[PDB]
């Protein structure tokens, strides 16, 4: 197994997967890693086993679709770990915790959202269907475009949302577009 965690990539008390190399600290896995299980599979294995089991899962969809759908255990399993994928990148730093706004020239969000507010809501089952996750996603980025307006930290927005995006069409198995 990896002697680092797979999502940021330091050492310390790591858990790991029976099924594939990866390992974890225990809150950097979504969800995080279960007390007994032996053996444990990982987030990306289990993934992996619903391809696997409904091949045809792969084929294109609408995103209008997707987002309709209820979260049932397969939906829920594929936001957390869409979620997760963000949290892989490093610059997801930047909006993990809760924001605060006090810029000359901007005024916060009506509605301020950040990662850690996601993975309880997904964690307490808050969501019903797709599209609460994604909007809530989508709105994290949105809150800091519109915030640091033409500020160069704006980009920091458009680089977390573009592995957002990639990835949710990824495990969604979104219709590929020019
Ligand atoms: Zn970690
Ligand atoms: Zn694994
Ligand atoms: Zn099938």
């Amino acid at each position: 197994n990896s002697n680092i965690c797979e999502v940021c990539n330091k050492w310390g008390r790591l858990f790991c997967c029976d099924t594939c190399p990866r390992s974890f600290h225990e809150h950097c896995h979504i969800p995080s890693v279960e007390a007994n299980k032996n053996p444990w599979s990982c987030i990306f294995c289990r993934i992996k086993t619903i391809q696997e089991r409904c091949p045809e899962s792969q084929s294109g969809h609408q995103e209008s679709e997707v987002l309709m759908r209820q979260m049932l255990p397969e939906e829920q399993l594929k936001c957390e770990f869409l979620l997760l994928k963000v949290y892989c990148d490093s610059k997801s730093c930047f909006f993990a915790s809760e924001p605060y706004y006090n810029r000359e020239g901007s005024q916060g969000p009506q509605k301020p959202m950040w990662l850690n507010k996601v993975k309880t809501s997904l964690n307490e089952q808050m969501y019903t269907r797709v599209e609460g996750f994604v909007q809530d996603m989508r709105l994290i980025f949105h809150n800091h475009k519109e915030f640091y307006r033409e500020d160069k930290f704006t980009r920091l927005g458009i680089q977390v949302q573009d592995i957002f995006e990639k990835n949710f069409r990824n495990i969604f198995a979104i219709q590929e577009t020019s």
